[PDB]
């Protein structure tokens, strides 16, 4: 089960990287040929990290518990170029982005250590930092994110509201396949633990790549001449 | 010894975070958001990683060595936000703020092997290199960087020289400790060097931190029309 | 032969890293100290890496084949300031630039995993992703990286005709050398493998670095007043 599920995204972040580099090889407009290229990383990436894990790779058995800790690698690289897409999109400011980027960053940091202890106690000490670096991010994304990227596009005050209820409804699934995985309760098995990240990542990466896509044409329909 | 001054230090830097957040928070001014920002930062990441090294992680028994690698992360991911206050402050040029970030990142990496090393004679000549590495850095700072921060402020000369005088004094203590460790002469136990540690490590980053604002206010009194 | 062939990188290494340093603390112009400051650090980075060698380090018997895995890190961060050499110069955009340094990273990473795989079916796959990923380089260098240097210097295509023909021939040789060295097939042994690396690296960084300080030259003549 989770042997298929590693090769469900293998095969799901490379379509989403082959329609993203088209995309991005017939962009007409410097803004468009940045917003393909942030998507075609996040998914090419992707590609190349779900290839390992399907090829066996990036997994240790630490004290007993098989560990996928590659995952965090294709988290850490990737995560940041969503928030870019947000950012990108909102046209936030520097210490706005620089705070998501970090606080992000922080969360991802936090999460990995809070998976490779050896010791559970302080992986659940980790655990809930990360769910409060976590929650910075949102604070940050509802508050000074959305009223600058409302205060950019008055008019598309609802594009914002639909590219955050995404990412904050689909990022809030995470932490709770953690709790539900062998890193907490072990409540669902290894193949159903693999089957909820792999379509999580491809949701949050092929499928809010093209969401972000269309808000790009939205945006640039409301600001035309 | 060693395991409460690894809390105090948990500590001072979670208090650092929060008043630089506050701070952060209420700024009146991207300039003033920004350096409240990289000040937050360097205090957020301190206070995770002092809180793994107090929670009893980052540490390894190298050939017979207790060995806190964990400190060099904290020191790569810090020190070059330090570099980013003082280049803020002086507005330096993009060639010297890079000559900085790139030898202070050199003398990091270059002090991470110099205690991870099994072999201390090997050890020991990248502790040299990482010398010279800060010695760069020392010339970088007390010439161009110097000169281009009295050029952009001839009225607060005096206000550069004392944040370089806290910096080079600060800084210079740590390749001391360095050798009064177990990596060196092994001339002080290691309760005493992680007291040195934590206490130059709050100095260097809450009390720089809050020198940097100070300076802040005297360079905007001094620019204000 | 190996252990001459790793002291003879660190000797090159260190004269490039002084010449250029020389020549980026004589520069007249900001874009003169930009471009030999990019060329010190590719050098100061090679000479650091090039002594962890030549001191026996950064290296692994994995599975009973001796592998240098460091070399992967002096890769990871002196290809970066390679393209920034050839960015620098043909005033590429930003999409182009981080495409460049997206698919050269994705190399060398790939790369990495190619030669630590102690699956060698699993590393040759990642060998060939890796060409793909070097494939991919060649296709924006030749096609938009050089269309734009061509619109910006009309005058000049010889040049950059020049600089994408030594990049390009130099850095094809080392996949070549990856595939005859124990990595492949092992058709050379490691004296051998070691000997064409340091003769790769010294001419790809102290060499590619001197032709681009003459082509900067050439450029800057082209385009005086
Ligand atoms: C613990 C979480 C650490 C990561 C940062 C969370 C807090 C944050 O981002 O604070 C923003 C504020 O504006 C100050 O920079
Ligand atoms: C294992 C997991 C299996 C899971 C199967 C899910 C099948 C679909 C169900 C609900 C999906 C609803 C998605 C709706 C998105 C709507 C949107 O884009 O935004 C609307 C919103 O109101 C903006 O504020
Ligand atoms: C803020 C976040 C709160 C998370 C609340 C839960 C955090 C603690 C998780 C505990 C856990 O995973 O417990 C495993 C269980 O004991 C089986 O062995
Ligand atoms: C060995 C130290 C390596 C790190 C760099 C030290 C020398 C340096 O920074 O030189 C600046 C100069 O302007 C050229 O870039
Ligand atoms: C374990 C270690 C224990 C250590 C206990 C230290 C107690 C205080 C002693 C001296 C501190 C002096 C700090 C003075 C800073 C002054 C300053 O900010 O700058 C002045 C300077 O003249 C600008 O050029
Ligand atoms: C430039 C820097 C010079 C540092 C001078 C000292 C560098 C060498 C340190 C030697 C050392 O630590 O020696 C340990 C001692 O032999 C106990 O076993
Ligand atoms: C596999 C190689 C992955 C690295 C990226 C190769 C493809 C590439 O760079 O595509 C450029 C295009 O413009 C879209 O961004
Ligand atoms: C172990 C390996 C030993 C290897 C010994 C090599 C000795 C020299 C042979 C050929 C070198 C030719 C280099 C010519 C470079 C010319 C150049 O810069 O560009 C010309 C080109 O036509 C622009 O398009
Ligand atoms: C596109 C790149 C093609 C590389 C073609 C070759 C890729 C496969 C290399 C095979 C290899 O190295 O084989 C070792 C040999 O079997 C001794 O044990
Ligand atoms: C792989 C992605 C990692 C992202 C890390 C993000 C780190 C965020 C840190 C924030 C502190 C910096 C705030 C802005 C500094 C601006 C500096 C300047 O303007 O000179
Ligand atoms: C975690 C922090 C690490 C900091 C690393 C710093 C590396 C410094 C390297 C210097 C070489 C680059 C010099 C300036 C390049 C400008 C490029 C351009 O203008 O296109
Ligand atoms: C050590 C060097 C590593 C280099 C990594 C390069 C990663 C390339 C990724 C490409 C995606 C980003 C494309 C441009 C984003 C611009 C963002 C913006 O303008 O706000
Ligand atoms: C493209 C390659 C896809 C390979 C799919 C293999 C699936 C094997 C399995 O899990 O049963
Ligand atoms: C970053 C890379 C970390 C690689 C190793 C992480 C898992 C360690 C597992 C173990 O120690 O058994
Ligand atoms: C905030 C948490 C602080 C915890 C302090 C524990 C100190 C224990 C000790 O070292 O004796
Ligand atoms: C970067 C991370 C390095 C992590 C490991 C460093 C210490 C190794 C200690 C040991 O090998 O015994
Ligand atoms: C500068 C130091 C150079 C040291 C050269 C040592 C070569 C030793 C050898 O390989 O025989
Ligand atoms: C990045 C750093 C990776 C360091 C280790 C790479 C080689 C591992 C060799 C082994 O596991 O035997
Ligand atoms: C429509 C113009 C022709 C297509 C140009 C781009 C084709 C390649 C796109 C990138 C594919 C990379 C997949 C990585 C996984
Ligand atoms: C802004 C960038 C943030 C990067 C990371 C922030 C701090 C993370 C704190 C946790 C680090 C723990 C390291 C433990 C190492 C040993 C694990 C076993
Ligand atoms: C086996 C018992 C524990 C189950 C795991 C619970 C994980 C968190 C559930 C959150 C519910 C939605 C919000
Ligand atoms: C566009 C695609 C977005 C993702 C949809 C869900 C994919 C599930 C794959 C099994
Ligand atoms: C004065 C306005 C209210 C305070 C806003 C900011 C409060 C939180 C500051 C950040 C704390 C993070 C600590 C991490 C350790
Ligand atoms: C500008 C960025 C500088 C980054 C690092 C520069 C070069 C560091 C040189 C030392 C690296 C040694 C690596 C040894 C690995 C094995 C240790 C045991
Ligand atoms: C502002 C505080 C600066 C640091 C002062 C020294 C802290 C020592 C802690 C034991
Ligand atoms: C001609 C002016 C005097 C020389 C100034 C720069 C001298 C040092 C250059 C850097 C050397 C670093 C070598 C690292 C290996
Ligand atoms: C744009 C930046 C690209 C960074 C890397 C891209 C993806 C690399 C894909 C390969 C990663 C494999 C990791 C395997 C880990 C275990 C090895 C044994
Ligand atoms: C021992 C038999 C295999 C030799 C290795 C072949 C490596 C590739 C040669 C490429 C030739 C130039 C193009
Ligand atoms: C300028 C020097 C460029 C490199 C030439 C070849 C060096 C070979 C060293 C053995």
């Amino acid at each position: 089960m989770a042997q298929i599920w590693l090769w469900i995204g293998v095969i799901g972040m490379a379509l989403g990287s082959i329609f993203f580099g088209i995309g991005a090889h017939n962009a007409k407009n410097e803004r468009w040929k940045i917003l393909f290229t942030i998507n075609f990383f996040i998914c090419a990436i992707a590609t190349g990290l779900y290839l390992s894990m399907a090829l066996g790779q990036g997994r240790s058995v630490i004290a007993g518990r098989p560990t996928v800790w590659v995952r965090y690698i294709t988290w850490f690289l990737s995560t940041p170029l969503l928030i870019l897409d947000l950012t990108f999109l909102g046209k936030t400011s520097l210490p706005i982005t620089a705070s998501l980027l970090g606080a992000n960053a922080y969360m991802i940091a936090t999460g990995f250590v809070a998976t490779i202890s050896a010791d559970r106690t302080i992986g659940h000490i980790w655990y809930v930092v990360s769910c409060f670096a976590f929650l910075a991010t949102v604070y940050l994304l509802v508050n000074q994110y959305r009223k600058q990227a409302e205060r950019n596009y008055p008019q598309a005050k609802k594009v914002f509201r639909k590219l955050l209820s995404v990412h904050l409804v689909l990022w809030t699934l995470y932490p709770i396949v953690w709790l539900l995985g062998n890193t907490g309760f072990n409540a669902v098995n290894q193949g159903t633990e693999t089957m909820f990240y792999t379509i999580l990542d491809i949701t949050s990466k092929v499928g809010f790549g093209f969401l972000s896509l269309n808000s790009m044409h939205t945006l640039e329909k409301n600001t035309e001449s």
